[PDB]
C-alpha cells in the first residue's frame, strides 16, 4: 500500500554487504540514511565478508536484516533483501529483490506477504522490456559500468524511452552521475560510492543533491 | 503421510553437491541411488564447485533439484534440500534439513507444505535434546570425525541412550561403519563415502549391506 508510495518518489537506491569485517553496520546504515538513502538493500554477495568468512548463514542474515530493517523503518526508508524470499518474509523486508538467476518471480509470490515489493535486475533491452510489462514492481538496468566480473548507458538510454520507477545501476558515483542522467536516468542504485566513503552521510548527500537537481 | 514412512525405515542417507565440476549429477545419483541411498540431500556449500565457481544461484540450484527430485522418486528414495525453504518449496522437496545456523524451523514451517519434512543437525548434548524433544522429523549427529572445518562418538552415544529417526554423520566410511554402529548409532549419512568413490553404487550397496547387516 504504502510502499508503492515511497517506491515511487525513491531516487536513491543503495546496497549494502552484511559488512561483517567491520562490525559497524548499524552506525554505517544510519550515517547512510541520515544522508537521504531512500532504498536500503542487503546484498552480500561477492563481499569482503563472503570472501573472509563464506556466504552469510541465514542466522546472521537475519540478524544483519534486523538491523537494517529498524533503521530503515526509522527514518522511513524501504529495507529491501535480495534473493532469498524466505529470509525476506522472516525478517519482514518491504522489498524482494530478484536478479536473473534468482528465484522465479511466480514462485515468490507465493511466499511473500502480498504487500511486498518485487524489483528485478535487467542487462539487455528485452528484459528491460520483459520488466517493465512484467508484474515487477521496479527494475534496475546495468551494469553502466565494467567491472571485473557490460550494458552501458546505451540500454539506460533503452529504458528512459519506454510508468513503473526504474533505476541505473553498475558502478555510478558523483563524478558519472551527469552522464546517467544525460542517458535519461532519473533515479539510481549506488554501491561503493557511499560503501566505502569515509562519510557516507555526506557521499549520500551529495549524490542525492545532484539527483533532485534533476 | 508417506514420507514419514520411508524416513521411518532409511538408513542410508547422502548429501551431495552439485557436482557442477563434472556434469554427471544426473547420472550419478543413478548410480548412487540404484545402490541402496534411501534419502538424497543436495548440499552444495563448500563443495568443489563452490570454489571455483561460487555458491550456487537460485535458477542453478532448482535445475539440479529437478535433476535429483526425480532420480530420488524413480527409486522409492526421499529428496531433501539443504537451508533454502523458498528453494524446496519451488522444487518440491519431500524434505528441508536446516542446521543449527541456517532458518528457524518455525520460519521453515510456515513456507513448505504441510507434509514436508524437517531435519537438524546437532553438535552437542543439549542441541540432541532440544531435537529428540523438538518438532523435527529427524536429526543427524556429528561430526563424528574432525575435518578442516568434533563431537566425536561420544555425542553418538548420548543420542543412542535417548521415537525420532537420528542419523550419525561426519566422515563415515566402510572402515569406521564398524565403530558408529558399536556407539548405538543405526543410520548414517555420508558424503566422500560415496560421492568421490570410482562406482558410487558399490560404494552405496556395501554401506547398505553393513547397515541392514545390524
Amino acid at each position: 500500500h504504502m510502499h508503492e508510495s515511497r517506491l515511487a518518489s525513491a531516487r536513491l537506491y543503495l546496497c549494502t554487504d552484511a559488512r561483517r569485517e567491520r562490525g559497524d553496520l548499524a552506525q554505517f546504515a544510519e550515517a547512510a540514511l541520515a544522508g537521504g538513502v531512500d532504498i536500503i538493500q542487503l546484498r552480500d554477495k561477492g563481499s569482503p565478508g563472503e570472501l573472509r568468512f563464506g556466504p552469510l548463514q541465514a542466522r546472521d542474515e537475519l540478524a544483519a536484516c534486523e538491523i537494517l530493517a529498524d533503521a530503515a523503518h526509522r527514518y522511513g526508508a524501504l529495507f529491501a533483501v535480495n534473493d532469498r524470499a524466505d529470509i525476506a518474509r522472516a525478517a519482514g523486508a518491504d522489498v524482494l529483490h530478484l536478479g536473473q538467476r534468482d528465484l522465479p518471480v511466480n514462485v515468490a509470490r507465493q511466499i511473500l506477504a502480498p504487500d511486498t515489493l518485487i524489483g528485478r535486475s535487467t542487462h539487455d533491452p528485452d528484459q528491460v522490456a520483459a520488466a517493465a510489462a512484467g508484474d515487477a514492481d521496479y527494475f534496475c538496468v546495468g551494469p553502466c559500468w565494467p567491472t571485473p566480473t557490460a550494458p552501458g548507458l546505451g540500454l539506460v538510454r533503452v529504458a528512459a524511452e519506454l510508468d513503473k520507477p526504474w533505476f541505473a545501476i553498475g558502478g555510478i558515483n558523483a563524478q558519472r552521475l551527469p552522464a546517467v542522467l544525460d542517458a535519461g536516468a532519473r533515479r539510481i542504485v549506488v554501491v561503493r560510492a557511499i560503501t566505502s566513503a569515509d562519510d557516507p552521510r555526506a557521499a549520500a548527500e551529495q549524490l542525492r543533491s545532484a539527483l533532485t537537481a534533476a
